[PDB]
């Protein structure tokens, strides 16, 4: 089954600037997010199909997460990626897709439109705990990118 959820988050940063920084999330997030230690490309060049290995630290234990780049839509400020393996993927789940799209905020800032698609195996339903962790991670990244941009204004 596929379970779909929608959410919104705002930023002072304008969408073109925030999107360009999002494209560099692999190099940004290990720096700003304490739990994230590294992001390595295992397959592809960074485009759709590209597989990344994230090394994370949680409760003093090292764990890995696998992401697949689903789509990149520069024209629409859209970045889509799925969790396809590791600790962030419950056994019931086939995969979890995170869709981000930026649109202009009323005051020159940004609205981040988040879509979460949780793909279950069979008639399994999503784990709520895993879900809370996801949606959080949906923000915690957005904030990382935004904080980086605000802290390094020349960069973008
Ligand atoms: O607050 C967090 C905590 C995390 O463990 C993670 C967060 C944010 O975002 C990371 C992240 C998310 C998306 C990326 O494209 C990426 O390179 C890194 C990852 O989901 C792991
Ligand atoms: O398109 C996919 C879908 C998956 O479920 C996976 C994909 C790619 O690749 C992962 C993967 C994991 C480690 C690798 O070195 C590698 O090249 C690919 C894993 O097999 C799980
Ligand atoms: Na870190």
């Amino acid at each position: 089954g596929v379970f779909t959820f929608e959410d919104e988050i705002t930023s002072t940063v304008p969408p073109a600037k925030l999107y360009n920084a999002m494209k560099d999330a692999d190099s940004i997030t290990p720096k700003i997010i304490d739990d994230v230690k590294s992001v390595e490309i295992v397959e592809g060049n960074g485009g759709p199909g590209t597989i990344k290995k994230l090394t994370i630290v949680e409760d003093g234990e090292t764990k890995f997460i696998l992401h697949k780049v689903e789509s990149i839509d520069e024209a629409n400020y859209a970045y889509n990626y799925s969790v396809v393996g590791g600790v962030a993927l419950p056994p019931t789940a086939e995969k979890i897709t995170f869709e981000t799209k930026l649109v202009e905020g009323p005051n020159g800032g940004s609205i981040g439109k988040l879509t979460l698609k949780y793909h279950t195996k069979g008639d399994a339903k999503p784990d709520e705990e895993e879900l809370k962790k996801g949606k959080a991670k949906g923000e915690g990244l957005f904030r990382a990118i935004e904080g980086y941009v605000l802290a390094n204004p020349t960069q973008y």
